[PDB]
């Protein structure tokens, strides 16, 4: 087993934890530390701020990494554009599209 | 009826009326022929998305996708220990 933060890639650790859903649909192998951060739902804040991809969410301006499976099950991808954290996504968008006209 | 859910469009006349992306309702976006002809030509984010935020380049040719974005979902896949490619990369 090896951690598959790569910036760690650790096959040595006190506990085999797991992180996010691979291409195959099974859950990434992380050691202590990574699974760590990642179940506190701060992987791409503790180890991705230098990678592209960063967008702000819709409502509060919360940096959400998009573009990366480490935060895919985090972030929603919202109706009209954009992103929601896990709190946000529990709204929808309202844009000028939602007028009476029904 | 109808309008545009392309938020920077939002118009209401079109010569024909399109589909976009799914919604979460499962229905899909109403676009106008302009916009839904961007959609269709997979141009969609290069012709409005290109000032906003979340683009990445594909690991493989460098093509530029506009992740974090309903528009682009269908083209773009996340890869295994980071990083985006293009649908028709990824695979290899
Ligand atoms: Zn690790
Ligand atoms: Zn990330
Ligand atoms: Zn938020
Ligand atoms: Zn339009
Ligand atoms: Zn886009
Ligand atoms: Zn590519």
């Amino acid at each position: 087993k090896m951690c598959m933060n790569a910036s760690c890639g650790t096959t040595s650790t006190v506990e085999w934890k797991k992180g996010w859903p691979l291409r195959s649909g099974l859950l990434a192998d992380l050691c202590y530390r990574c699974g760590s951060a990642y179940e506190s739902s701060l992987f791409c804040e503790q180890f991705h701020k230098d990678q592209s991809g960063w967008r702000e969410c819709y409502l509060c301006s919360k940096r959400l990494h998009c573009g990366c499976i480490a935060s895919k099950v985090t972030i929603e991808l919202m109706d009209y554009g954009g992103v929601g954290c896990s709190t946000c996504a529990c709204c929808h968008q309202l844009n000028l599209n939602t007028r009476g006209e029904n």
